[PDB]
Order: C-alpha cells, then structure tokens, then sequence
C-alpha cells in the first residue's frame, strides 16, 4: 500500500525530471546566438512536446486507477506500528501539471542582465564636470524575493546612494515562496542621458528583458523562440526542478519511516 504508492509517485517525478531537464537543454540551445525563424520554431516544437509529456505524467500517474500527481490525492496516511497515531502522512496536494509548476521568483544570486550606463559614484549622469571613477555598466542580480542587488562593470557593489539615485527606493524584494511578489526595475533617465540614442534604446530593451526574466511563466506557457523567452524558461525550469526535488525528498523521508 503506502510503500508502493510512494514508489509510483517517485517514478512519475523521475519522468518529470527527464522532461524538465530536456526543456533546460533546449532553452540553452535557443539562447546561445542568433537563430533563424525555422530553428526557433523547431526548438519551440521540442519544448511543446516536453510540455505535453509533463501534462501526461500529471494527468495519468496513478495507483490502482487513482491519480496521485495532479493534487487530487490530497494527504494520505498509513499505519506503521500499533501505537494509536503511529502513522506516516504523505502530502500529495500539489499538482505537477505544467500550469502549476515553474513560474515564481528567480532564485537569489542570478544575473538577470547588464545595462550600459554613464554615471558617477553618486548615480548622476557623467559629464566633463565629473570626477572620480565612471560607472559604465550595471549588473542586475536577483535577491530571491523578487527584487535586486547591483554591481558595476568591475563587479563591485554600487554605493547605496547610487542604487537609490538610479533605481529608486523599491528595489529590495519582499516576496516569499508562500506569497511571491515582484519588484519592477526602473532605470533613471540620468543613467543613460550622456550616451547615444542607440545606447539609450539598448538600455530600455535590457530593462524590459530583466523585468520579463524576473517574472517567468509557468512551464505551461514557456516559449524559447525569443531570447527573453529562453531566459525565462531557464529560470522557470530551475524553479520547477526545485519543486520536484522538494517533493522527491518528502516522499523519501516517508519511505524511510516505513
């Protein structure tokens, strides 16, 4: 009973790992350099096939005809001993369907993008009047709570004055796994006003990238046919794999108690 149900669930999770790991490699392939329309279409077709397999695993993994990986099994309990209350409980309340895994917040420490800028150490636009060192790039790094930390072209943290002066005062994430939430990256006009029109446009596009990568789709809605979509897929799959690994670990802990 309990041991066999746990094995059936764990088998399904291993199938799911295979398909998620496959989407990761496809996303890597799609993000390495420029792609023709035909190559982008072909790569996304492969992702769609894997999404279909994820949905099959979620809708069809079953024990004696009863689904166990679509959330519908709930919490199961098994008697292991003679003590009243000597039971092992197994939480199968979370669906593994593509619509219900991935998404969420980017894990901490990931570089979301790099913006070319022209500012002084206080975050003011660089000019012939400026002194000290010029900041020429800003790397935007996730904090695991839907917000950001920032380094310069030499990987040194921006001063707190420069962070505030360029990005405003809502950069720190406040989300939790239980209640996710997302900051909106906003770049000052002063960060790029000294640069060419083309550099200003490039920065705007990078900020849009970063904001999209910060809010990845669930596995169901991944599309790797654009660079931003491929980057969103990498984050989303990292998160989906973490969800699957957490669940595998809990199944294992339950098996151990039998």
């Amino acid at each position: 009973d309990g041991v066999s149900i746990l094995q059936t669930a764990s088998s399904g999770l291993t199938s799911l790992t295979n398909s998620l790991q496959r989407i990761r490699q496809l996303a890597v392939q799609a993000s390495n350099g420029p792609l023709s329309a035909s190559d982008a279409s072909a790569l996304q077709q492969e992702v769609a096939q894997q999404i279909s397999e994820v949905n099959r695993i979620a809708s069809q993994t079953n024990y004696n005809g009863k689904n166990i990986l679509d959330g519908s099994a709930g919490t199961l309990s098994f008697q292991v001993g003679a003590n009243v209350g000597q039971t092992v409980s197994v939480d199968l309340t979370q669906s593994m369907s593509a619509a219900k895994i991935g998404g969420g917040m980017v894990q901490t420490g990931q570089t979301l993008g790099t913006i070319k800028v022209a500012i002084d150490s206080s975050g003011a636009a660089w000019s012939s009047g400026s002194t000290g060192q010029e900041t020429t790039q800003i790397n935007v790094v996730s904090d695991g709570k839907g917000g950001f930390t920032f380094t310069d072209q030499n990987n040194q943290a921006l001063s707190s004055t420069a962070v505030t002066a360029v990005f405003g005062s809502s950069t720190a994430g406040t989300g939790t796994a239980a209640s996710p939430s997302f900051q909106t990256l906003a770049l000052s006009t002063s960060a790029t006003s000294a640069l060419s029109a083309t550099d200003q446009a490039n920065a705007t596009a990078m900020v849009a990238q970063i904001n999209a990568v910060n809010k990845p789709q669930t596995v169901s809605n991944l599309d790797i046919s654009t660079q931003t979509g491929a980057y969103q897929a990498m984050v989303s799959i990292d998160n989906a794999l973490a969800t699957v690994n957490n669940l595998q670990a809990t199944l294992g802990a339950a098996q151990n108690r039998f």
